[PDB]
C-alpha cells in the first residue's frame, strides 16, 4: 500500500544517479587539505568520525564469502568501488577479442550458436569506445565545462557494465556446452587460433630455460640456497659429480653457496596423494616435488641437477639430469621436469599470486576505508593502490572459484581442497617475513656475487627502495616525530582492524615513523610491483599447457629409465584445460590499468591524487619519486640488454598502482 509523501525521494533515485552523485561528491571531498586527526579542529574531528561510521556500513568484513570461507573479504563491493569506464573498456576489449578468437576456431556448425552474439558485442564495444573518445575530445575543447561532463561519463559506465553483463551471459553459454565443443602437442597450439604462441613454446624442453623459471618466472619466491641437503632428498656424491663434472662435490658447492632447492612441501592438499577423477577433466594428478639446482664454478647459469617427484624418497625415485647421449633417461627427465611445472602453477597461482597479492591487498583496502578518514593523508596515499581490488577479488571468488569453474578445471585438487589451501596460505602469510628484503635474506638469495642472474631480486630491490624513499618523504610531511605516530587514533584503529578482522599474520602495533615507512612500503609494493611481477608473466609464460599446467593426466614418472615420448604425452592435460588456460591467462596479463607513481585519477577528470602543495611541489616528494622511477626504468633496460632473456615485469612503466586484474 501507498502513496506516502515519505516515499517521494525513492520514486526517482536509481543506482546510475547515485553513482553520478557520489562521483561529483568525490571531487568535493578531495578539496579538503589532508590532516592527522589530532591536528584537525573540532569540526574536522566530528565530520571524520561521522564519515568513518557511515563507511563501516558500506565496507563490511566477512569470513563466510562464497567459495573463499575463512578469508577476510568484503561482504559486497560498494557502488563507488565498481571499476571506472577506462578499466571496463580495456577489460571488455580483451574478453571480446578472446571470445571472437575462440568462436572463429569452432567448426562453422558449432560456431553458428555464438558468432552473431559475439559480433554484436564487438560492434557495441567499438561504439562505447567512440563515445569515450568523443567525451575526451569535448573535455579538451572546453576544459571549463569538464565538471558538467561527469554525468555522461557515468552513463557510459552503465553502458559498459550492461555490455560486460551480456559478455558474462555468452561466456556461461559457451561453458555450458564446453565439453561438447571438445607431434601430439598440436591440440595445444590449436587452442590459440590467431594468437601467437608464447616464447616458452619453443624453449620449454631446454634444461637451462627450466632452471631460469626459478629466478625470472612467475614464482621467483620459492627458490632458496641449500647448505646441507634435507634428509628426505638423498642425492649422493657420485650422482652429483655425474651431472656436475668429475671435479665438483656436494660439500664444496654447498660451502661455495652454489646449491639451490625448490621444495613444494607447503602445497599440502594442492598436491593430492593420488588420482583425482573429475567429471569435466577425467583423472588428474598434482605433486609436491623436491628439486636441486646448482651453479657451475663460473656461476654462468643455474642448472637443474636432480628431481624427486614427491616428499617421501622411499616411494619417489631420484631423477638425475641426463647427458645428450643418455637416450634411455631422456623421457623420464622431461616427465620429472613436467612434475615440477605442475607443482609450480599450483604454488604460483594459489599462493604467490592469489593468496599473497590479491587476498592480502583485500584486507588493507577494507582497513583503510573503515578506519582512515578520506582526509587522512595515509588514506590519500593508499586509496590509489586499492583501486578495483575489492571488485577483482569478488570476481575471483564468484567467477573463478566455484565448482566446474576455471580453477576446478585447471587445478588437479578437489575444488574444496583448492579453496581451503589457498585460504590457509593467505592466513599464514607473515606481513614482515613476506617483505622483499626479508624474503631474500631468509632464503639466502640476496647476494648478487653468490647468485648473479636473479632478475626479480635486482629489479625488485630497485622498485622497493624507490617506494620506501617516497613513503619516507610522504610520512615526513605529516609526522614530525614518533609522537605523532602514537597520537594518531585513526592509524591505531587501522592497525587494530588489520590484526583483528583483517587477519594479517605478523602485523603488530605501529609505534614510530621508521616502522610506518616499512609498513607503507610493503603495502604499496604488494599492491603494485609484487602483483605486476607475478601476474604479468601469465600471457608469455603460462598460456601454453605443455610448458606448465596445474594438472597432469598421468602419475609422476615411476622410473628414470625406459620412459618414452608417449609416456610423457600421457601427462598432457585434456583440451578443455588448455582452452580455459589460454583464455584466462591472456586476459589476466593483458589489462594494465593505472601506473605506479602517476598519482592521477585513472578515470575522468584524471585530476591529481594530491592537493597538498608540499607533496606536489616542484622538486618535491612526488616529483622525486616519479624521477626515481624513470631512473629505475633506464637501469632495467640496460640490464635487459645484458640478460639471456629480457625480464620486463618490474619496468615501472608496466607496473599498475593497484591489484585490479
Ligand atoms: C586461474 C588462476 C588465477 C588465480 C588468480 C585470481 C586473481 C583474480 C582474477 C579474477 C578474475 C575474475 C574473472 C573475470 C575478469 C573480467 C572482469 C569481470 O568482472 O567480468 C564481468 C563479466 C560479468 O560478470 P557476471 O557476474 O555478469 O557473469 C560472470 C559469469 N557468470 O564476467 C565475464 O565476462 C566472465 C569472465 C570470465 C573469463 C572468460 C575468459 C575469456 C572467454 C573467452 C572464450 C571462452 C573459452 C573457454
Ligand atoms: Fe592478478
Amino acid at each position: 500500500a501507498n502513496d506516502s509523501i515519505f516515499f517521494s525521494p525513492l520514486k526517482y533515485l536509481g543506482a546510475e544517479q547515485q553513482r553520478s552523485i557520489d562521483a561529483s561528491r568525490s571531487l568535493l571531498d578531495n578539496l579538503i587539505p589532508p590532516s592527522l586527526p589530532q591536528y584537525d579542529n573540532l569540526a574536522g574531528k566530528l565530520a571524520r568520525r561521522a564519515v568513518l561510521t557511515s563507511k563501516k556500513l558500506v565496507y563490511v568484513w566477512t569470513e563466510n564469502f562464497a567459495n573463499v570461507k575463512g578469508v577476510p573479504m568484503a561482504r559486497s563491493v560498494p557502488l563507488g568501488e565498481l571499476p571506472n569506464v577506462d578499466w571496463l573498456l580495456k577489460t571488455a576489449g580483451v574478453i571480446v577479442e578472446l571470445i571472437v578468437n575462440f568462436v572463429a576456431s569452432l567448426p562453422a556448425s558449432a560456431a553458428a550458436q555464438f558468432e552473431r552474439i559475439a559480433a554484436g558485442l564487438s560492434g557495441d564495444l567499438e561504439a562505447a569506445r567512440q563515445v569515450h573518445e568523443a567525451l575526451l575530445e569535448e573535455a579538451k575543447n572546453d576544459p571549463a565545462a569538464a565538471g558538467s561532463l561527469l554525468l555522461r561519463f557515468t552513463e557510459l559506465q552503465t553502458r559498459v557494465i550492461a555490455l560486460l553483463t551480456r559478455v558474462g551471459l555468452l561466456v556461461d553459454d559457451i561453458l555450458k556446452s564446453a565439453s561438447n565443443l571438445v607431434d601430439g602437442l598440436n591440440r595445444f597450439r590449436a587452442v590459440f587460433g590467431t594468437l601467437r604462441l608464447p616464447e616458452v613454446a619453443d624453449s620449454f624442453r631446454d634444461d637451462e630455460a627450466f632452471a631460469y623459471w626459478r629466478v625470472a618466472g612467475p614464482n621467483p619466491l620459492l627458490i632458496r640456497r641449500v647448505d646441507a641437503l634435507p634428509a628426505n632428498f638423498p642425492l649422493g656424491e657420485e650422482q652429483f659429480r655425474r651431472v656436475m663434472g668429475a671435479d665438483d662435490s656436494l660439500l664444496e658447492a654447498a660451502a661455495s653457496r652454489r646449491l639451490y632447492l625448490l621444495d613444494y612441501a607447503e602445497l599440502g592438499k594442492l598436491a593430492p596423494s593420488g588420482a583425482v577423477d573429475k567429471l569435466l577433466t577425467g583423472t588428474g594428478f598434482a605433486y609436491a616435488p623436491i628439486a636441486l639446482f646448482a651453479l657451475g664454478k663460473d656461476r654462468a647459469g643455474l642448472l637443474p641437477v636432480a628431481i624427486q617427484c614427491g616428499q617421501d624418497p622411499a616411494t619417489h625415485p631420484m631423477f638425475v639430469r641426463p647427458a645428450e647421449s643418455e637416450s634411455d633417461l631422456y623421457w623420464g627427465w622431461q616427465m620429472a621436469k613436467t612434475v615440477v611445472q605442475v607443482a609450480e602453477e599450483n604454488y604460483h597461482e594459489m599462493f604467490v599470486h592469489l593468496a599473497q597479492t590479491h587476498l592480502v591487498s583485500e584486507a588493507f583496502c577494507l582497513a583503510t576505508q573503515r578506519t582512515l578518514a578520506p582526509s587522512h593523508p595515509l588514506h590519500v596515499l593508499l586509496a590509489p593502490h586499492f583501486e578495483g581490488t575489492l571488485f577483482i577479488n569478488e570476481g575471483a571468488a564468484r567467477i573463478l572459484l566455484p565448482s566446474a569453474g576455471f580453477i576446478d578445471v585447471m587445478f588437479a585438487a578437489p575444488i574444496q581442497d583448492t579453496q581451503a589451501t589457498a585460504g590457509g596460505n593467505r592466513l599464514g602469510f607473515d606481513f614482515y617475513r613476506g617483505m622483499l628484503p626479508e624474503s631474500l635474506k631468509a632464503r639466502n638469495v640476496d647476494d648478487p656475487a653468490a647468485l648473479p642472474d636473479y632478475p626479480y631480486r635486482d629489479d625488485g630491490l630497485l622498485v622497493w627502495n624507490a617506494i620506501r624513499q617516497w613513503a619516507a618523504d610522504y610520512v615526513a610531511v605529516y609526522y614530525a616525530s614518533d609522537g605523532d605516530v602514537t597520537a594518531d587514533v585513526e592509524l591505531a584503529a587501522w592497525v587494530g582492524e588489520v590484526i583483528g578482522s583483517g587477519k594479517v599474520a605478523g602485523f603488530r602495533p605501529i609505534t614510530g615513523r621508521s616502522q610506518l615507512v616499512e609498513v607503507l612500503t610493503m603495502v604499496i609494493f604488494t599492491a603494485s610491483a609484487q602483483h605486476a611481477a607475478v601476474n604479468f608473466p601469465q600471457p608469455s609464460m603460462m598460456t601454453y599447457a605443455p610448458a606448465i599446467c596445474a594438472m597432469s593426466a598421468a602419475p609422476a614418472p615411476d622410473s628414470p629409465s625406459g620412459k618414452s615420448e608417449a609416456d610423457w604425452l600421457k601427462m598432457m592435460p585434456p583440451t578443455l584445460v588448455a582452452l580455459e588456460k589460454v583464455n584466462i591467462y591472456h586476459l589476466l596479463g593483458s589489462v594494465y590499468h593505472g601506473r605506479l607513481g602517476d598519482y592521477r585519477q585513472t578515470g575522468f577528470p584524471y585530476a591529481p591524487v594530491f592537493s597538498d602543495r608540499r607533496v606536489t611541489a616542484s622538486g618535491g616528494p612526488l616529483e622525486r619519486f616519479q624521477a626515481r622511477l624513470k631512473e629505475v626504468e633506464a637501469t632495467i633496460r640496460t640490464r635487459n640488454q645484458a640478460r639471456r632473456k629480457p625480464y620486463e615485469y618490474l619496468l615501472p612503466s608496466r607496473i599498475p598502482a593497484s591489484t585490479n586484474i
